[PDB]
C-alpha cells in the first residue's frame, strides 16, 4: 500500500548527545545515503551555547538537527515534562517519537541501535506501519511509518491521554513483577508510555491478537505484514552489543534563581490542577530544594554574575591559561589551580578536586575554542566541584523543602480558579496538612 518516508529519526532532548550515540548516527547516515538522518531537539530545554556547537558539526556530518518546537511536534503534554527539573526522558521520546513519525513518517531508532545492514532504498508497508521482532516483549525503540499513518496518530492521541493519568498508574498484575526486578521509574515508564502502553494498544486495536502476551507477543501467531521484511526472522540492519532511568536535574537549573524555579513550578502545578485536579506538593518541593553550584565559562559576551559561583576565564591564546574565580558577594576570589604538569605533589594532593580539574582543562584541544563535549564536562564538573579550601567552597543557601511546600501552598490557593479545581493534594508536611483540611471542608461546605 505505502511506503515508509526515507527519514531515518533518532531524539536526544536535554544535553547534548554522548560522542558515542553521536558515531551510531554517523555510520546509519553514511550507510543510508538514500536516508535523511534526523536528530531531534528540545532548544526550550538545551545549554545554547552547545547546542550550536552540536548543529554546526552535524551539519559538517551530513545530519539534520530539527527542534520539537519549530516543527511543532511538541504537545503541551510532552512540554509539561520536559519543563520538569529532573524530567522523565524516556517518557519524553515514547510521545515524541510518535508526533514525528506522524508527521514526518520514517524509521525512529535509539541511539544505541547500530546499523550492521544498509535498509533497502524503498521499504513498502502494507499498513503504513511496521514494528521489530527483536525482543519476549515489544520493542517500542524501532519503528517505521508513512507520513500521516492513522495508527501512528491514534497511538500518538492515546499516549498523551496516557500520560495525562499517570499519578494513577499502579504496579498491578504484569507491572507487579517488574517493579521489582527493574525498578519503579522504569516499570512506570514501560506501563505509562512505553512497550507496556504499546501492547495494550495494538491489542485494543486488533493489532496484536487474542495470544499474544505483553511478555510473550508471538509474533509468529500475529499478521506478518505488521513486520519489517515481512517475517519474524531478526532483520540485517540492526545491532546492539541506562541514560534516561537516573533522574538528572536538566541543563541550567543550578543557574536559575530560587524566584525562577517558584514561578517554573507554579505554571507546572497549575497545568497539572487544570488536567487531573492533583495538586502534587511534595512533588515540586523536593525538586526545588535541590541546589547544585551555580556556575559560567566565560564567553565573549559579559557574564551575568550570580553570588555564590564558579566563574572560570578561558585562556587568550592556546599556550594562555584558564581561570577559576570563587564568586562571593560578585567579589571574585581566585583559587590556586594545581600545577598538574610538574608533578612533584604530595599524597595528600592527590585526592584533590582543584588538581583534578586543572587536569580536566588541560586536555582541552582548543583552549580558546572548545568543543560542545568539553564545555558540557567542564560544566558538569563544575557543577559538582567542592574544594578542601571551604574558602573556595560554594555555600548553595537555600530554603528547605518544608518552606517551600508553604511558599508554593499560598501561591497557588490564592489563585481563586485553581484553588476551587483542586480534588487532591500530596503532602506529607506536618505544617501543611492542616492546610490541606481546611481547603477539604471548604469544598465540603459547597
Ligand atoms: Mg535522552
Amino acid at each position: 500500500e505505502a511506503q515508509i518516508d526515507k527519514k531515518i529519526h533518532f531524539i536526544w532532548v536535554g544535553h547534548i548527545m554522548p560522542q558515542k550515540n553521536i558515531q551510531v548516527v554517523s555510520e546509519w547516515a553514511e550507510k543510508n545515503p538514500g536516508y535523511e538522518t534526523i536528530i531531534w531537539v528540545d532548544k526550550k530545554i538545551a545549554p545554547a551555547k552547545e547546542l550550536d556547537l552540536f548543529i554546526l558539526d552535524m551539519k559538517s556530518k551530513g545530519i539534520t538537527v530539527k527542534d520539537i518546537n519549530e516543527e511543532g511536534v511538541c504537545r503541551d503534554s510532552i512540554r509539561h515534562e520536559l519543563d520538569q527539573e529532573s524530567p522523565n526522558y524516556g517518557m519524553v521520546s515514547d510521545m515524541l517519537r510518535l508526533n514525528i513519525l506522524a508527521a514526518e513518517g520514517g524509521i525512529y531508532l535509539d541511539s544505541d541501535i547500530l546499523c550492521s545492514a544498509p535498509f533497502p532504498d524503498e521499504i513498502y508497508a502494507p499498513f503504513g506501519f511496521l514494528l521489530s521482532p527483536w525482543s519476549n516483549t515489544l520493542c517500542n525503540d524501532i519503528i517505521l511509518c508513512s507520513k500521516g499513518n492513522q495508527i501512528i496518530q491514534q497511538l500518538a492521541d492515546a499516549i498523551e491521554q496516557s500520560y495525562i493519568a499517570r499519578d494513577s498508574f499502579e504496579f498491578t498484575h504484569e507491572y507487579a513483577s517488574m517493579k521489582e526486578t527493574k525498578g519503579e521509574r522504569i516499570a512506570k515508564t514501560l506501563g505509562v508510555t512505553g512497550p507496556g502502553f504499546l501492547f495494550h494498544q495494538l491489542k485494543k486495536m486488533g493489532i496484536l491478537n487474542d495470544k499474544s502476551e505483553m511478555e510473550a507477543i508471538h509474533w509468529e501467531l500475529q499478521d506478518q505484514r505488521y513486520l519489517i521484511d515481512g517475517s519474524v526472522k531478526e532483520p540485517d540492519y540492526f545491532y546492539v552489543p541506562a541514560s534516561w532511568v537516573p533522574s538528572i536535574k536538566r541543563p541550567g537549573i543550578e543557574n536559575m534563581s530560587f524566584q525562577e524555579r517558584l514561578e517554573n513550578a507554579v505554571q507546572l502545578i497549575a497545568f497539572d490542577i487544570q488536567k487531573t485536579g492533583l495538586f502534587n506538593l511534595d512533588h515540586y518541593a523536593n525538586e526545588l530544594k535541590v541546589k547544585q553550584n551555580s556556575w559560567c565559562i566565560a564567553a565573549e559576551t559579559s557574564p551575568e554574575l550570580k553570588p555564590d559561583s564558579y566563574l572560570l576565564i578561558r585562556p587568550r591564546d592556546k599556550t594562555g591559561e584558564w581561570t577559576l574565580y570563587y564568586v562571593d558577594e560578585d567579589k571574585k576570589l581566585n583559587p590556586v589551580t594545581l600545577p598538574v604538569i610538574k608533578g612533584a605533589i604530595k599524597l595528600s594532593e592527590v585526592s584533590d578536586p582543584l588538581r583534578k580539574f586543572h587536569t580536566l582543562l588541560s586536555q582541552v584541544s582548543d583552549p580558546v575554542n572548545p568543543t560542545a563535549h568539553e564545555l558540557k564536562q567542564i560544566g558538569r564538573a563544575l557543577i559538582e566541584l567542592k574544594p578542601r579550601q571551604d574558602e573556595w567552597h560554594c555555600k548553595n543557601k537555600w530554603s528547605g523543602a518544608e518552606e517551600i511546600a508553604q511558599e508554593l501552598w499560598q501561591r497557588i490557593t490564592s489563585n481563586e480558579t485553581l484553588r476551587a479545581q483542586i480534588k487532591q493534594c500530596f503532602t506529607q508536611f506536618e505544617s501543611l496538612k492542616p492546610r490541606v483540611a481546611e481547603l477539604g471542608l471548604e469544598h465540603h461546605h459547597h
